[PDB]
């Protein structure tokens, strides 16, 4: 527990106390009022006021207590503020230290260079699954006949009710900047 | 237990001892008046004497203390305060101190330039991201066809029955102040 | 009792925007944790695809 | 709680889209681990017959 934390929760609970000790007044200034009664359904005019005394007494302590405990209960709520922004601001300034060694040892040039490498490194491996891909193409080509291939397509197309033709072999911005090159 | 709380332990218990008092003078005061009334009926009227003697002189006690445990708990109650707000001082000493610490090793000047730093190296890693980003995108370019996207995107808007065309691109304050910079 | 709500109307809008902006830094640390494994990720596979 | 609101829903869409980003990676690191041991199995294949 932080020597803030201490005190604030020392705080909190002076707050509280002197809330309980203004309940505390309540209950027993409620408490005299009974005894003024009994008192001067006796007769007893000594005793009545000696009971005025304690419950006028008690009603204006409770007002004290409940205000200080206003007072001490702001004050909690400051330091409570004054806590938490500590916090934070830690964690913000290590944020902002353990960031900047990260940049450092990897920054937008080196990252620049990592990806690049990163990219071309795919078309490498594509260039690798191409020339496999021919190669069992090639082994394998008596087991799959072009023509038996084009006559399944067009059997299934068939029953599918399709018109493309299977046989056969199967954008103009494209063509307008084309020719614009040649045109020049 | 601090040598206050030692004094208020002491102050709260002699206004209960008092109080205490007084009920065990009411109680003896109303026990003599049922002996008086026995011996004025067998007419021994020296012993009734002496009872009411009693009576009247444990009535008059009662008062007595009472009114000194109302005495006592005043003090009591005001003795209650300064251990509260002694409490109460010493904490916000504290706070004073801690704040104040901490307010050097952090100063605002040395916060201002925590903050600018914060936000200048998020800045860095949004440049970052962007240029991951950015090679993931042209890594997987054949993956993802511009013209593929955009027919989707109108299949789903058609499908939605919003007019918005997907295959396009998709205030006047800043237009204003913009004319502005120019005219003059 | 006035003054106690009144000041607790108000420390409560307080409360709520430090927490906002809290948040905000945190969603934005959290940014930083991601990518930072992220791109830990993709240096590992640039050198061992290398 | 407006200002919360558009900046969770701004939040969304950026881990939304590098999360789609990432998967992309994700998917192209898995083809070159299937063809790495697609590519040693063959490798093998070649020298027993060998």
């Amino acid at each position: 527990m932080s020597n803030m934390e201490k005190h604030l929760f020392n705080l909190k609970f002076a707050a509280k106390e002197l809330s309980r000790s203004a309940k505390k007044c309540d209950k027993e200034e409620k408490a005299e009022k009974a005894k003024i009664k009994k008192a001067i359904q006796k007769g007893n005019m000594e005793v009545a006021r000696i009971h005025a005394e304690n419950a006028i007494r008690q009603k204006n302590q409770a007002v004290n207590f409940l205000r200080m405990s206003a007072r001490v209960d702001a004050v909690a709520a400051r330091v409570q503020t004054a806590v938490t922004m500590g916090k934070v601001t830690k964690s913000m300034a290590g944020v902002v230290k353990s960031m900047d060694a990260t940049l450092k040892t990897m920054n937008l040039e080196k990252i620049s260079a990592l990806m690049d490498k990163f990219e071309h490194q795919f078309e490498t491996l594509d260039v690798q699954t191409q020339q496999m891909e021919d190669t069992v193409s090639s082994t394998t080509t008596l087991t799959t006949p072009q023509n038996q291939v084009d006559m399944l397509l067009q059997e299934m197309a068939d029953e599918a009710g399709l018109d493309l033709n299977m046989e056969l072999p199967q954008d103009e911005l494209s063509q307008r900047l084309a020719r614009l090159r040649d045109q020049v």
